[PDB]
DNA sequence: AGCTGCCAGGCACCAGTG
DNA sequence: ACTGGTGCTTGGCAGCT
């Protein structure tokens, strides 16, 4: 509680205290010694997060100064512990020697660790993405950006509204979002994980310009499609600035950045994808997904690829042409491509950590194994005549050259880092070789010491060792220590032995340390020196991994189709869905019954159905199942149907039914166009009798006669049956059911036409309702009949 | 580790952890099953270090999951409801074991809170009451027998413990039970013909005794729940009316958190006891309504100085089994300090019932006496290395104490004396596991070692020496701690001999410590939050002036809008119309919250509440399956003492289907189960049921529309709604106008015909 | 194979001679 | 201003049983 001025300051907490000042929201990890340190409130902080001591460094002036610290080798533990509860850190390291040093050391923060710019394979999940975004708003939309800091993927959006925005935060997830200090529309963003508010400045369009263009290395942004975009460079501009900051080097994998228009994929509304459960279903998990029926790939990348896909649909139709080509192509080579790709591992993340520096040896390692399979992998896909497969074959490369350099370089397993040695191998450099082999007297001439010496003294307890602490020494026990020579001069000594030096075993002390840290200091330029090698070549590296994910993807999809009996599907001009014998992809393999198939005609003449049938009669699967297959087909993928031929999709939009049903209803009506696929669950809801099916009625009309989207239309509203009759491009389908007595069964087929009566009742007899209560309730029932 | 896989087949069904150096490891299933529960890693390997064990045990039996320990042997098992250490259990929380099981005529179930050793004894009619009771109870761990029809009910439950057959058997269970209580029969407790029970509780009994391996003096009794008893509200009542937890699965937001200004862990968890457990006797609530109208102005005064007291009961438990550490024996006493002031302060309080408490409460002054000399201020955790015992209490102790402080000083003057004597001012003595006490002298100066000095270890920068004079009063000072550590232990394990003859007395007091915080506590709540004391009539009614939710009242900083009610047997059932957005729902839940609350012997949220007899209360309020399921129970279950309260059902089927059910449903509550009801309805329709038959009224809420908003207003009024909202509440949302236009002429095309 | 306590190394603090 | 001791976080492992 003293004034903390300037001067009251030790040298060493004026140097902290700067540095914190750089970092004041987060913690700094302050190297001092063998230890990262931290101060005040950091430590305090640090102390309950990570379970270690607080306890004070002691202090003249004033105040003891709280504080915490953790060894610096067991620091990627600590690191761990801290960024999966969402925590950044700052990490600050001894940049001078301390001989040559009058004041502290002079010290730098090198990297800060924060949940979306990691990139270490120990805080990363293998088969999800990681992604840093930045958001801001303006009066008049949003700009949003992106980026995989372990793959160098960069994207650029401009979300028109509210609810595009809600769309794409949850499609991309990010576990870290930054967003300008004006943000209006903090629903979309308040209670999201690593959320960063940022200044304005770093918004800035010029500043975005400048700084896009020098990362690039190019004048404009015009080769990049989006020199157009101001709202989404101002996002893409912050965000980049952040990506220098944590990792304060180049940064030479973000060659690109990448628009991503409304008009390239199917925009799916967040009620859509919820919906759906393409990778998460509705109770959280990630079991009985579409993914988790998809998704057997064989790599990391090529899990997190396919995911992407899932969730952006491409509208292209020469892609998705190219997609199917390749799919019906290596349908036969599945069982022999698969083993093989498994190998490549995941060859994206680590050209991330060659491009950062930070590629350790087993990261080297794993790279050469995947240049061994390329060979296998080239031969496998000659045979197959598919233009879109050999040119993945092209893409994915080859590189002889580097598979050599490692196969040279670096040792068969070599250990999980390079502090130690023990990575370079024998014959890639002679000097290196020279340098180890004088620390290879540990061998033999030590030995000879011991018995020579044990010989010569005739003292059979006489052993040679080493410690750390005291370094080389002659072990003579306690009994024998008083007939030792009277040359041997003390160095340590314990409870039961005497241990001495002697200036021959001196000399090999001098020496083989001598020579092991210059074995050491080469051993580490030298693995440096193999980042310089690679690097040139890291755009080829690159396109290679993404063309060996894609190739895993589709290599995956084609044994989907054949398992799980898929066809392709194929386009039309004008809007339309012709399914036939569709089936929903995820619910046909989590239920040990057999699975219904439907049909379903959906036309600009015939675009919207008025779905019915009793409660768990099969309504909301039949949608669902659409969507699937509308989605399915948009991947590139075959689809779970013997036919389906299916026109332009450009939105799906959900309603799965107080001010939020109306809400998402008016966004519907409002953004929906021809080409939507609408899909409305038992919406309309008031506080009377018809209020709410008044509502659900004329939008219904809306939707048929104004908006003219296809729409599919489940209710338990009897009433809009009637619908049809009175309004063009509307018809009634229902799912079929049976009654038989004090029972009811569940057909789960699709019938034209409307159902011939509803089963409200018999659902609730099925319940356990009683018998006398639903007996009034039918005598009550055929009084309102009786009305019309 | 052959030795790992024949341990593992001695506890099969149980995880094992097996000690290897700073880690207990567990391996196959065990392993998989422990990354899954407490987010730690494979390798199939898993670890968990020895400094976090107990923290990690506390979340298993959390889990449903015993744990075996093995140190080689197992040494140690914690199961889920059968652990009584501080570390592993949750303050306020209660943590059973139980057992249930069936016969050829109906259940049998028993409960045992382990460390209050409270045991109780059931034997529900039919399956609904036993899920009741199993939600209710929560219990950590549950013993089932073999032959058992009904797993649905106890499927999805943590600690499942499936045991045999001949557990269960009649004879041997009333044999234990009576060894346990020095009783020859049962009669006495008022269980010995209820046979089923019986059973349920001699397997449960048997169980806590085998974890235990040890006598479980602190069970003295059993008592038997019985049906008329209690308000009976099955599971799906007790959710959706929030008493300890919320919908979210909280504890925010809920009648606990309102009503639950206990100060001592102990009383807290009996008030949610209370809660969960409405009694139907009314001479029990008119003796805790008095006791909280009495003790209204004790209450400043009494709850500072019940804080203090502390969770006795938990305390009393680790007594019973001797497992209670240094700081058990001193929070007792602490305890024990503040009975005095109690027992002044309640003296004046007119009130039969807090005159008796103050009786049961005790005071235990020679063994306040007792600990206030055997043990110190502020003892540590352990007494394993000592410092526990304060002196003056023995006089041994004090001379083995005095002779090692000697030993230590002369030590202390032996530094001093070879610091001065040499010139060297880097010369110490340390004492060490190795070399006991030593003289230690810096690197630089070491060579100026006197002569006499004999090297045992050198440092990187010091050397350290013996001479035979420290090793002599070495041995004086490990002897003489050695001997007072023996005697410490000693003397600590005879201050068990000395409390353990007044347990029974004790556990009174604890109990009656935490009834006091309870009736104190409700005292408070009542005087601070404008609570009123409920009366009681002979016959089914409630008549409400004023009264409001309690826990929407408080939570809130929008005004609360207070609401009558008046049923009576001539007025059984309001049907409520107008907007829902809550507003129906919370007048609903606060008639069930009042209901709840007078039957706990609470005061009330009102101006005035009268309320007859209550057996049962039902609230479908929150698939159109669910509902109706729901609604099939109250139907099923229901009777003219009940109180249901139902939420527009007949939403999620086709409009004439589910007016239909819903004018059944109405019909059936009003005219044949007669129950006291709050039909919440959308359906315009149902506002003539008034007309056809007695009984049946309508009330309802209106809006507000004014400016560019609309206020849904909170007064229950009477008659029907005369409007609707939805199409206002559409186009505030922003539907378009040309859609709501014609929504409004589907509307009126669609009532008018009605 | 378990337990204890020195050590890693920057820095400030501190107490004994200039 | 200086020589030479001590203190401080956790994790590794030497030096004891
Ligand atoms: N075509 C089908 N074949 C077999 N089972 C089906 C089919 N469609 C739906 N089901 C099953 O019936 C259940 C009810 O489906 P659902 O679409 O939710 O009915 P609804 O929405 O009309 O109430 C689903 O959980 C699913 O398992
Ligand atoms: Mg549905």
């Amino acid at each position: 509680s003293a004034i903390e001025n300037f001067d009251a300051h030790t040298p060493m907490m004026q140097q902290y205290l700067r540095l914190k000042a750089q970092h004041p929201e987060i913690l700094l990890f302050y190297r001092m010694g063998d230890f990262y340190a931290l101060f005040y409130d950091d430590a305090k902080r640090a102390s309950q997060l990570l379970d270690i001591s607080l306890t004070k460094r002691g202090a003249s002036a004033g105040e003891p100064i709280p504080m915490a610290g953790i060894p610096y080798h067991a620091v990627e533990n600590y690191l761990a512990k801290l960024v999966n509860q969402g925590e950044s850190v700052a990490i600050c390291e001894q940049i001078g020697d301390p001989a040559t040093s009058k004041g502290p050391v002079e010290r730098k923060v090198v990297r800060i660790v924060t949940p979306g710019t990691i990139s270490d394979e120990a805080l990363l999940q293998e088969r999800q993405d990681n992604l840093l975004a930045a958001i801001w708003q303006d009066s008049k939309g949003f700009g949003y950006a992106t980026l995989d800091i372990s793959s160098g993927r960069f994207r650029l959006s401009e979300p028109a509204d509210r609810e595009t925005m809600a769309a794409e935060l949850q499609r991309t997830n990010p576990a870290e979002l930054l967003y300008a200090e004006d943000f209006a529309e903090m629903s979309l963003i308040e209670g999201r994980r690593g959320l960063r508010r940022r200044p304005l400045w770093e918004f800035e369009i010029d500043t975005a310009r400048q700084q896009l263009n020098l990362q690039f290395g190019t004048r404009d942004l015009v080769g990049f499609g989006v020199e157009n975009a101001p709202r989404g460079l101002c996002a893409a501009g912050c965000l980049l600035q952040y990506a220098k900051d944590t990792q304060r080097t180049t940064l030479p994998h973000i060659r690109s950045i990448t628009m991503e228009r409304e008009q390239d994929s199917i925009i799916m509304d967040a009620a859509t994808r919820r919906n759906l459960e393409i990778t998460q279903n509705l109770a959280g998990g990630a079991e009985n997904t579409l993914a988790s029926v998809l998704d057997c790939t064989v790599t990391p990348m090529g899990s997190r690829m396919l995911k992407r896909w899932l969730h952006m649909p491409v509208r292209d139709t020469r892609v998705l042409l190219e997609r199917q080509q390749t799919i019906g192509a290596l349908q036969d080579f599945t069982a022999g491509l698969q083993p093989v790709l498994r190998q490549v591992g995941d060859l994206e993340r680590i050209l991330a950590r060659l491009a950062l520096r930070t590629a350790r040896p087993r990261d080297l390692a794993r790279m050469r194994h995947a240049f061994q399979q390329l060979p296998e992998l080239r031969a496998q896909l000659e045979t197959v005549d598919s233009a879109p497969v050999q040119a993945l074959r092209e893409k994915m490369g080859e590189f002889a050259e580097l598979r050599d350099l490692l196969e040279r370089a670096i040792i068969d397993t070599p250990p999980v880092l390079v502090r130690d040695g023990g990575v370079i191998a024998s014959g890639y450099n002679e000097e290196l070789d020279e340098w180890r082999a004088l620390a290879d007297g540990a061998t033999d001439y030590l030995e000879r010491l011991e018995v020579r010496e044990r010989e010569r003294t005739g003292l059979d307890t006489l052993k040679v060792g080493f410690n750390a602490v005291h370094g080389y020494y002659i072990q003579i026990s306690r009994g024998q220590s008083h007939l030792a020579p009277i040359n041997y001069m003390r160095r340590q000594t314990l409870k039961n032995a005497e241990r001495y030096i002697i200036p021959e075993l001196k000399e090999y002390e001098d020496k083989v340390l001598t020579s092991k840290g210059k074995a050491l200091a080469l051993e580490k330029q030298l693995y440096e020196e193999l980042f310089d090698l690679l690097l040139p070549h890291l755009e080829a590296l690159q396109q290679s991994a993404s063309a060996l994910a894609e190739l895993d993807v589709l290599v995956n999809l084609a044994e989907r189709a054949y398992t799980l009996n898929y066809t392709c599907p194929t386009f039309i001009d004008k809007p339309g869905i012709r399914i036939t014998e569709g089936r929903h992809p995820v619910v046909e393999q989590v239920l040990n019954e057999p699975f219904i198939a439907n049909p379903l005609n959906l036309s600009p003449q015939r675009r919207m159905l008025i779905i019915t049938g009793p409660n768990m009669g099969g309504k909301s699967t039949y949608m669902r199942q659409t969507a699937l297959i509308a989605l399915m087909a948009y991947i590139g993928s075959y689809v779970p149907a013997q036919k389906v031929e299916i026109g332009p999709i450009d939105r799906i939009f959900t309603r799965v039914g107080f001010m939020v049903e109306m809400t998402e209803t008016a966004n519907i009506l409002h953004n929906a166009t021809e080409y939507s696929l609408v899909l409305m669950d038992e919406i309309g809801r008031g506080t009377s009798t018809y209020d709410g099916l008044s509502l659900a009625w004329a939008c219904a009309e809306n939707l048929a006669n104004k908006i003219k989207a296809l729409t599919l239309f489940a209710t338990h509203y009897f009433e809009l049956t009637q619908l049809p009759e009175k309004m063009e491009g509307v018809a009634n389908v229902h799912l079929d059911a049976l009654e038989h007595g004090d029972t009811i069964a569940f057909m789960h087929s699709v019938q034209d036409g409307a159902a011939s009566k509803s089963y409200g009742l018999a659902v609730a007899a099925l319940a356990g309702v009683p018998k006398e209560v639903i007996k009034r309730a039918r005598q009550k029932l055929r009084e309102l009949e009786s009305i019309s």
